């Protein structure tokens, strides 16, 4: 998954998987995961 997120900050958005770092995805809600 991505570096140690936290629920302190805000999900980003994607619209691809390379919108995001490597270890991410990206969702059907268009934020990353």
């Amino acid at each position: 998954g991505c570096p140690r997120p936290r629920g302190d900050n805000p999900p980003l958005t994607c619209s691809q998987d390379s919108d995001c770092l490597a270890g991410c995805v990206c969702g059907p809600n268009g934020f990353c995961g």
